[PDB]
């Protein structure tokens, strides 16, 4: 574990992370996709061998010895708000299990279901709170990656609020 487990946020490409493993915002079919998923495919394409997994689950595939945790958040275009919320919470609980199993001291993680899977809604707070619920009991350093300057500020404030 980390000596003093922390949360941090960076505004940059998760494919350039400085952590011991990465969470992919995957699709259920293990396709290259777009956004975070396409950047992950370009950086770690070997990790997409048998990466297909259902909504609400996480499946780890090694690229060399570097773990890529494929986490499948719901597409809120397809799910009801209620069912989507349940699957989004579940995807993050499965990430916590994988991070624990791997024994890493740090993990790079995007906010699941906040991009093309958001169903055109702002889900920063919803997605981040489910990330916290899952990861709070783990002792890995968590580094959240985002692309928007306003999101960086909001995520940083939410981290600092808990102290
Ligand atoms: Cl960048
Ligand atoms: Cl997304
Ligand atoms: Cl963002």
């Amino acid at each position: 574990g980390a000596m003093a487990p922390s949360y941090r946020v960076k505004r940059m490409d998760i494919a350039k992370n400085d952590e011991e493993c990465v969470v992919n915002a995957a699709n259920p079919r293990g396709l290259p996709g777009d956004g975070v998923c396409k950047a992950v495919y370009k950086k770690w394409p070997e990790s997409f061998k048998n990466s297909a997994t259902p909504v609400g689950t996480a499946k780890t595939v090694m690229c060399g010895t570097y773990p890529v945790i494929h986490a499948v958040g719901p597409n809120f275009s397809n799910y009801t708000e209620s069912e989507g919320d349940r699957e989004l919470a579940a995807a993050y609980r499965e990430v916590a299990k994988e991070v624990t199993r791997l024994g890493v001291n740090s993990v790079a993680i995007p906010l699941l279901s906040t991009g093309v899977y958001s169903g055109g809604k702002d889900r920063l707070t919803q997605s981040l709170n489910h990330l916290f619920t899952a990861m709070d009991s783990t002792d890995a350093d968590v580094v959240i990656y985002c692309r928007d300057k306003e999101w960086e500020k909001k995520i940083s404030e939410a981290i600092q609020m808990r102290t």
